[PDB]
């Protein structure tokens, strides 16, 4: 057999019981999800900004980052709907650290039970403070432990074509963004949007930790995320091609632009160059750009695991706080312009 | 909330107790795995052939096929290691019938518990008769119900890059084939193979239907499956590149070619052409092609979902049985030649 | 977990119900018998319920024969007797010792409980499928889910009649239940139990899926006392009179079942024939209160402490098959006379 | 089926995760269990005293009671090992309220999940303050939710002869007292102690709320509790018969004497008469009485839920209890008797 060991996993209700959502958290989640729906509908011209660390690996710095982001979110709330990237799971090209839930101690001890406790506790505190959270829904089982605290979800580029993740999205209570494929393929995401908007029936694990059959109603709050492929795809030239591609599919012509990953050619400072370009489209009148995604942290760049520096990514390189404050105002100014 | 209803699901242990493995089936799966391994390790010059319906949606028409294919398996056994495509789950481009397990009655009634019973019984019978089975591992929970009766599995083109599927593969007891991406990307498959060969720790459901933390050891019996992209990729040209690309990744230069889907340009008919070419390469001495995959049925073509025509696919179009017998012999001959 | 040495996996009830589902006949056997016993307890049938068989099942082979022999008599004496076979898989001990077939089927302290459950339900399904109803002591709180659907009548042991956990269980069983008087001979505990089991209860229990849950029961109106003796026998007309007045005072139907064995036969199997004579006279005399009896019989007579003599009890001593034939006929005549 | 409905039950881990033992709560339990073991082994001459309400029906009054009891626990600790009765499960003669866990709101809404949360939170608070807790282990599934916070347990008179309860005790991490039968029968408790001291294999539910097969090691920290029968059984005469009976069965010759229930002829103030008699036995040299049990509350007597009459605060809704004043005097008498025995 190829399975070496099987260990006990706390059931979702154990985490929900230990860390129940507070009234403030519940409100943060509810208002944030509606606000995003309004933007996706068209009843709102604000820009959805999902911004924060490539991955969370330290609750202390994540808490400090949340406090600074919250101030900006309130200050720029008339132009931006700021949601913090609180990613607990990371998809790897081959092998590597999978995130805080899978291995919180970052030493391959895989204390998943500690991971879930730490993750939910952090998620709860950020929402309770009034700051909404976004995360990638990669794993099929972890959602029951955290979904109630998520205001927006992302389906990775390596799983957007996966029926299992399209199924998951069809039952999620929050808006969902589907990234285009690693090679830059737009089709997989347009297809994913159609599929996740349709009712689904499949096997899942309940809040009680038991497998069951579930039926979903389909998720209408789904959109594409442009994150580049072999070449970047954030340009007006690409945004045009994608708007037409969505209409031809009978979907609203809307996109979220991730300034990182393939769009910045994996060099963190370039996210500022993508920002400038996108802000020109927005300020120019482009009303299809519904939101943006940015990899930001307290300190710029990154560091490897293979004692840590405070507030610096251990996964993808991020822009630092100074660039973050500036990028956010750039986006807000572009929004005030596109308005007129 | 976007969750309509939640219903009871029989735990794996319930399907295993009601439909246990017969001594035959148990040996039919074990021998086949050892054989497939033996081939991947280069201690066998035979060719793995994964052939059968795109999808199983009729145990009757399915049993007749298993019946006919089993003969050819014994007949062409010195050249070919024939394994039937017993696919219970299907990934759709957008939406559609997901397979026997998800909606066996094909009426969107989704009687999955009957689906699992029906599926494991059929799989058990085919295995009992001596014919190995293959399928695509799509779902993360269904594996516990059927895995003990699978001799080879495949990760779909749309899920080869998916970390949850590479995790699943690292813990499966049978050889696994990873299809190249829909656009034809080879790297996703090469990366999947390296990932699947390493140990993993993740969440999964046990035989008791309970989520748990699992540690796998990694699966070395993995390989790529060329299934085409924007353009077909079965020619000696693509094989040569993919052979070079594997070495770069420090992996054995071996491949499986699927004659259908993108390689046949979605024309079951064209599988015979692809067959010729592959036979030419094998006949020429190409020792890299360690296996092939063909989508066939009793009656060629395909139909869509009202009563249905018999033995005709309800998903991807397949070649009929006549072509199958000939195709299987074309391949067996090439093997003898290559030898 | 200081005093917990080990924890092992247990098959959920659905696993046993899936492997061994109840045949159409088995279900009919159970439904009719329960209905019949209900009719007798409601005083709308002058027949006598007769729970007879071994002290404990320890060999499916002998038990299947015993069952075949009894079925002949059940069909024969069917107009005066409602014969139900004692198929006891759990035995409560005074201190320690063998707890029965489910707990340790291999009778070698290997506690292969999962096997015990397979054997027990299979044997119980067989007996029922043939048309012979079954009776057993419900001792464990978790085993009922695996066998209850095949039980027509159940007993609560003298050592657990006063226990609230057993009274709750009884309140939700789908079959009639008999409560034995205390081991010291105390009647009140059984009277209190009938009243307790007749009311609705809410308590924790394990579902068919093997998960704990909150359960609400409706209450069981089909409960009655079983006179099994104490410091001395309590089967005489004098005791019967006293128990009937006791039941009336407690607002319960004045009826009883008399166990010819255990404390009433002073632990001497042969003495069961004497109790039979007495009870027969009572029934012949017009005693409508004696609604049933319980007898410990087997293929052969006696007891043997754990080769094993085939068809011989390994727990309490029983009367042989001949005395059994004589006993069942003696009872049927008495019933004929009463009527 | 006579099964009206089935509802979801939080698994033990959910309660354990929501209400984990604090360092002080875990220390209270480990120290109490060790202290009781020492008394049972005859390595300590103090008297174990399990005292408190017949049943817990109100967390507020339970905590006010625990504060007063803790003060005495600390003051008389040289003579007494005081443990509070925190009983969440009640076995009824026929039907009735089964305790806080089964029906916390005492109105037949049976909110068991809430009951479990309320019970464990109250137990954690009492243990964290340094006061150990005792309870009756009646139900087969509730133990997993609360056992880690129990320092001593009882098997009641109606279940001492039950195999499923003897099996449970054989696997419990705390010392366990077995009450004699309701009719006065001593043998069932002697057999129970012997049965519980042996390893067993049976079916139970895990902390994950799943049924499983379990193997226990046997529990050697078990003893008898004399609680009366048709006649009280606390007198020297009975204590001698029982010590001789345990000896004959090869068990330590020792007993806990419950001053209540049938030993007080169900007259709550008679517990004071039992106390006086037991104190004279202890002060006169009796060493085999290793513990006593007392039904005590803030206010004396009892009240009924079936009278519609509003509930008085700190007054039992099941068996009648002595009030606080008598409790303080009784505890001091016992400590004084122990001091006298030590001489
Ligand atoms: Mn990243
Ligand atoms: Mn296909
Ligand atoms: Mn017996
Ligand atoms: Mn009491």
């Amino acid at each position: 057999l190829r399975i070496k060991e099987i260990k006990e996993l706390l059931p979702p209700v154990a985490l929900l019981e230990k860390f129940p959502a507070t009234e403030n958290a519940a409100n943060t989640v509810a208002h944030a999800r509606k606000a995003i729906h309004k933007i996706l509908k068209g009843n709102d011209d604000r820009l959805l900004v999902v911004i924060g660390p490539c991955s969370i690996h330290d609750p202390v710095a994540a808490k400090e980052y949340a406090t600074r982001l919250l101030a900006l979110r309130e200050e720029l709330k008339d132009e931006l709907e700021i949601v913090m990237r609180v990613y607990f799971e990371k998809p790897r090209t081959t092998v590597g650290w999978k995130g805080l839930i899978n291995d919180p101690h970052m030493d391959n001890s895989f204390q998943i039970n500690d991971g879930l406790r730490i993750a939910r506790k952090l998620l709860l505190d950020i929402n309770d403070s009034g700051l909404p959270a976004a995360g990638e829904f990669l794993d099929m089982i972890t959602p029951q432990y955290l979904a109630d605290l998520m205001s927006w979800g992302a389906i990775g580029a390596r799983t957007t074509e996966s029926q299992v993740h399209r199924e998951l999205a069809s039952g999620l209570s929050c808006p969902v963004g589907f990234k285009n494929g690693t090679d830059g393929t737009i089709k997989v995401a347009i297809d994913a949007i159609n599929a996740a908007g349709a009712p689904h029936c499949f096997l899942s694990v309940t809040k009680w930790g038991h497998s069951a059959i579930v039926n979903t109603s389909g998720n209408g709050d789904c959109h594409i995320i442009l994150r580049g492929g072999k070449e970047p795809n954030y340009s007006a030239k690409h945004v045009a091609e994608v708007k037409e591609g969505l209409n031809k599919a009978g979907l609203p012509a809307q996109v979220m632009i991730d300034f990182s990953h393939a769009n910045s050619s994996k060099q963190f400072k370039k996210q500022m160059d993508v920002c400038a370009d996108v802000c020109q489209q927005i300020a120019g009148g482009e009303k299809a750009i519904i939101g943006v995604m940015v990899e930001s942290h307290l300190v710029e760049g990154n560091q490897s695991l293979e004692p840590l520096a405070y507030g610096k990514s251990i996964t993808d390189a991020c822009i630092g706080w100074e660039d973050t404050d500036a990028l956010l105002r750039q986006l807000a100014n572009a929004v005030k312009a596109r308005r007129g």
